[PDB]
C-alpha cells in the first residue's frame, strides 16, 4: 500500500533503483535524512529519473510544483488519480510504484533482538497472535519469526519461534513459497497462517506493542529514542497512514471547493462537523472543513483550519451550534508576511456581526505566550443566547520547526484546560489555524497525553504513536513532522517532571 517509500535510501540508489528496476511511470518517494522534513519524489520518465522536492515545515506537505497535502499516501493517491508537472510544465506521471523491501518501517521488525528477549517481550506485553520478527543470531542473514499464541485469560500459552532463510535475497520458512521481502512472507503468512503438525495455527495477529509505556518510565524512553531511535518510531507511524485513506467526498464538492485553504487536505466524511439551520437560498450550506477529534474513538475538540474570508460566518456558526466555549488558535496572524490565520473576531470592547451571529470582544488579556480574548457570542435577535467564548492565541510558536522548550506549551494547556473543565456542559474546544493539522494535531494529542496523566497520575499508560494513529484516522495528517513528534515526547516528559518538583 505504501512499499513506495523507501526511508534509507540515497539519491543514487534511487536513480540506480527506477533505472534497473522500472520503467517510465515508476516512481518512488525517500526521506533527506540529515535535514528536518525534506523529501524527495523520484520519478522515471522518458529513461531519466527527475527529482521533486517536498517540503515540510511543520503545517503541510508542499510538492514543489504541486500542490498541498495532509500525509504522502494522500500525495500519491490524488497524482496516481489524477495534474503533476515540471519547471517547464512538462507533465511528470506517476505510474507505477517501485516497491521497497526494507523491513525497518514496519511495526513486527525488530532488527537485533535474541531469542529470550523475544520471549520476555512476547510474555510480558503480548497476547494470541502477537508477533514479532528479528534478525538471527544463530545463522546471521537469517530471520526468526517469534509468535505467542494462547489462551489470555500457567502453561496456556507459549511463544514458537520460526525460522526464515534468506537464500538469493528471497525469504522462506524451509518450503514452499519464496518471497522477495520479508514483508511478502508476512502478508503471506498473516493470510495463510503456519499449521504446526499437532494442529496449533500460528496466527498472525497484531505485532507486538513496543510503544506503551508507562508514565513514569518516560525519561527512560526519551533517553533511548535519543540515541536516532525517535527517527524509526515515528516512520514506523507514517507507514500505517496507508490505513487511513478514508473518503472526503464532501470537501471535494463544487460548492465546497473555496471553503478550504488548500484544495486537497480536506476533512473526512464521517468525522467532519455538519453545519444545521444554514441560509435556505445557499444551496450547499452544511460544509466546513473542520472534523471532531474525540479521543479513544470526557473532553473533545474540533480540529479546523484558520478561517478564509468567505467562511468566518460558518466558523461562527459551527462554535455556537456545537456549543464551542474555547478556541485555541495555533498561529500568528501573519508569520513570514504571509497569512496563516485570519482575524475573525472585533477589535478589544467592539461588537460585529458575522452573518447571523453577533460576536462582542468584552477583554483582551496578554500573557508572555499567548492573548486570551474573552469574547461573547449570541445570535443576533435572540438575546438569551448569548455565551462566553475564551479564545486562547498562541503566539510564540517559531516560524520554522517547534518551541525548544515545552513549558510555555503545557502552562498554556493548563490554563485552557481548567477553563473548559469550568464551565459546565462546554462543547468540544475548538483549535486551529493554518491547515489545522500540523501545530494543531500537536496541541490536540500533547492534551489529550497530558489529561492521562493529570487524572490517573505518574502510574499509568501511554501510547504516544498509537494516540497519534487514532486522532490521525480522525483528520488527515494530524500531527506532520518528526520535530513535532519529538515534541510530544518532550511536552509529556516536562510534564511528568514538573509535577514530580511539586
Ligand atoms: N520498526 C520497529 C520500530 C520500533 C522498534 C520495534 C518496533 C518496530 N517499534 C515500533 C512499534 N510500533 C510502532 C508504532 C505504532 C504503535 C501503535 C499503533 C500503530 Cl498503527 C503504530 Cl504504527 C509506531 N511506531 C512504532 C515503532
Amino acid at each position: 500500500s505504501r512499499r513506495w517509500f523507501h526511508p534509507n535510501i540515497t539519491g543514487v540508489e534511487a536513480e540506480n533503483l527506477l533505472l534497473t528496476r522500472g520503467v517510465d511511470g515508476s516512481f518512488l518517494a525517500r526521506p533527506s535524512k540529515s535535514n528536518p522534513g525534506d523529501f524527495t519524489l523520484s520519478v522515471r520518465r522518458n529513461g531519466a529519473v527527475t527529482h521533486i522536492k517536498i517540503q515540510n515545515t511543520g503545517d503541510y506537505y508542499d510538492l514543489y510544483g504541486g500542490e498541498k497535502f495532509a500525509t504522502l499516501a494522500e500525495l500519491v493517491q490524488y497524482y496516481m488519480e489524477h495534474q503533476l508537472k515540471e519547471k517547464n510544465g512538462d507533465v511528470i506521471e506517476l505510474k507505477y510504484p517501485l516497491n521497497c523491501a526494507d523491513p525497518t518501517s514496519e511495526r513486527w521488525f525488530h532488527g537485533h533482538l535474541s531469542g529470550k528477549e523475544a520471549e520476555k517481550l512476547l510474555t510480558e506485553k503480548g497476547k494470541h497472535g502477537s508477533f514479532l520478527v528479528r534478525e538471527s543470531q544463530s545463522h546471521p542473514g537469517d530471520f526468526v519469526l517469534s509468535v505467542r499464541t494462547g489462551d489470555d485469560k500457567d502453561g496456556k500459552s507459549k511463544v514458537t519461534h520460526v525460522m526464515i532463510r534468506c537464500q538469493e535475497l528471497k525469504y522462506d520458512v524451509g518450503g514452499g513459497e519464496r518471497f522477495d521481502s520479508l514483508t511478502d512472507l508476512v502478508e503471506h503468512y498473516k493470510k495463510n497462517p503456519m499449521v504446526e503438525t499437532l494442529g496449533t495455527v500460528l496466527q498472525l495477529k497484531q505485532p507486538l506493542n513496543t510503544t506503551r509505556i508507562n508514565a513514569a518510565e518516560i525519561e527512560s524512553r526519551v533517553r533511548e529514542l535519543s540515541k536516532q531511535g525517535f527517527w524509526e518510531e515515528f516512520e514506523t507511524l507514517q507507514q500505517q497512514e496507508c490505513k487511513l485513506l478514508y473518503s472526503r467526498k464532501e470537501g471535494q464538492r463544487q460548492e465546497n471547493k473555496n471553503k478550504n485553504r488548500y484544495k486537497n487536505i480536506l476533512p473526512f466524511d464521517h468525522t467532519r462537523v455538519v453545519l444545521h439551520d444554514g441560509d435556505p437560498n445557499e444551496p450547499v450550506s452544511d460544509y466546513i472543513n473542520a472534523n471532531i477529534i474525540m479521543p479513544e474513538f470526557k473532553k473533545s475538540y474540533i480540529a479546523t483550519q484558520g478561517c478564509l474570508q468567505n467562511t468566518v460566518n460558518d466558523f461562527w456558526r459551527m462554535v455556537f451550534q456545537e456549543n464551542s466555549r474555547v478556541i485555541v488558535m495555533t498561529t500568528k496572524e501573519v508569520e513570514r508576511g504571509k497569512s496563516k490565520c485570519v482575524k475573525y473576531w472585533p477589535d478589544e470592547y467592539a461588537l460585529k456581526e458575522y452573518g447571523v451571529m453577533r460576536v462582542r470582544n468584552v477583554k483582551e488579556s496578554a500573557a508572555h505566550d499567548y492573548t486570551l480574548r474573552e469574547l461573547k457570542l449570541s445570535k443576533v435577535g435572540q438575546g438569551n443566547t448569548e455565551r462566553t467564548v475564551w479564545q486562547y492565541h498562541f503566539r510564540t510558536w517559531p516560524d520554522h520547526g517547534v518551541p525548544s522548550d515545552p513549558g510555555g506549551v503545557l502552562d498554556f494547556l493548563e490554563e485552557v484546560h481548567h477553563k473548559q473543565e469550568s464551565i459546565m456542559d462546554a462543547g468540544p474546544v475548538v483549535v486551529h489555524c493554518s491547515a489545522g493539522i500540523g501545530r494543531t494535531g500537536t496541541f490536540i494529542v500533547i492534551d489529550i497525553l497530558i489529561d492521562i496523566i493529570r487524572e490517573k497520575g505518574v502510574d499509568c499508560d501511554i501510547d504516544v504513536p498509537k494516540t497519534i494513529q487514532m486522532v490521525r484516522s480522525q483528520r488527515s495528517g494530524m500531527v506532520q513532522t518528526e520535530a513535532q513528534y519529538r515534541f510530544i515526547y518532550m511536552a509529556v516528559q516536562h510534564y511528568i517532571e514538573t509535577l514530580q518538583r511539586r
